[PDB]
């Protein structure tokens, strides 16, 4: 009985766009996906963006209250999902801004959730190529520190991360 799991090209399309996300007008920064969640199609065999769970530049502070809180509020714990963010955040030498790829797997997910994704995990990282970062945290108490963020892509050069002082 041999399975595998693969990424939707929608995955790509966040790749490409989060990727080449560029900043010219706050009307198109609207548009400009910052975070973005992965889940499995209506399949069950690759991976695919959920709609209902991503966040873009222009959705936090019109119609959210927060970027973070929003994808708290998104996360399953009972179940396990991937997610692609940018991280801006300011050093003290320097201003810089890059994405990671997370993987949300809680301890309440089951097991068929966490090895699904875990053969897809290949696929979706092969279609994220430059991703320089990985982010894995099983519950919201493993992100829900601002410096595990901060520091994940900076470290202890990080003087704030997203506005906030690390």
């Amino acid at each position: 009985m041999a399975s595998g799991v693969t990424v939707n090209d929608e995955v790509i399309k966040v790749f490409n766009d989060m990727k080449v996300r560029k900043s010219s007008t706050p009307e198109e920064i609207k548009k400009r996906k910052k975070a973005v969640l992965f889940c499995l199609s209506d399949d069950k065999k690759q991976i695919i963006v959920e709609e209902a769970k991503q966040i873009l530049v222009g959705d936090i502070g019109d119609t959210v209250e927060d970027p973070y809180t929003a994808f708290v509020k998104l996360l399953p714990l009972n179940d396990c999902r991937y997610a692609l963010y940018d991280a801006t955040y300011e050093t003290k030498e320097s201003k810089k801004e890059d994405l990671v790829f997370i993987f949300w797997a809680p301890e309440s997910a089951p097991l068929k959730s966490k090895m699904i994704y875990a053969s897809s995990k290949d696929a979706i990282k092969k279609k994220f190529t430059g991703i320089k970062h990985e982010w894995q945290v099983n519950g919201l108490d493993d992100i829900k520190d601002r410096s595990t963020l901060g520091e994940k892509l900076g470290g202890n050069v990080v003087v704030s991360l997203e506005g906030k002082p690390l």
